[PDB]
């Protein structure tokens, strides 16, 4: 196990566009197109993105790829985040890849996990999975939710085996 392998369970791989828990149009392995309503703004994002005129389909290496990048998008915004870099640092390989989870679903801006940041640079796994919960994050997406916190409060991949 590892980041790959996890977001590839938790985000499924599509190889046309779809929207996503939230309604907003996404393709591959959890791809974020666009918020906005229109398709043809998607489409216009995924031609961006892949560099050719894709029509709103691309393939499964394609997709992998985006992924690739999307994952690394993560984790530099957290080396590069003064709030997140410190508690990142602290973690173990396993709950690393829990927090890069929660960035590559949420994103930065998704800062109102103080407390709950503050818990885990404390190792205190049992509180910090309470407060975990507490979230619009828990109670829109319940299992994955549910997955990424057993993954810190355990740091084991019990929840994804
Ligand atoms: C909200 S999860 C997280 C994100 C960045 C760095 C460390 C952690 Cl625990």
């Amino acid at each position: 196990m590892n980041i790959f392998e996890m977001l590839r369970i938790d985000e499924g791989l599509r190889l046309k566009i779809y929207k996503d828990t939230e309604g907003y149009y996404t393709i591959g392995i959890g791809h974020l197109l666009t918020k906005s309503p229109s398709l043809n703004a998607a489409k216009s994002e995924l031609d961006k993105a892949i560099g050719r005129n894709c029509n709103g389909v691309i393939t499964k290496d394609e997709a992998e790829k985006l992924f690739n990048q999307d994952v690394d998008a993560a984790v530099r915004g957290i080396l590069r985040n003064a709030k997140l870099k410190p508690v990142y640092d602290s973690l173990d390989a396993v709950r690393r890849c829990a927090a890069i989870n929660m960035v590559f679903q949420m994103g930065e801006t998704g800062a109102g996990f103080t407390n709950s940041l503050r818990m885990l640079q404390q190792k205190r796994w049992d509180e910090a999975a309470v407060n975990l919960a507490k979230s619009r994050w828990y109670n829109q997406t319940p299992n994955r939710a549910k997955r990424v916190i057993t993954t810190f409060r355990t740091g084991t991949w019990d929840a994804y085996k």
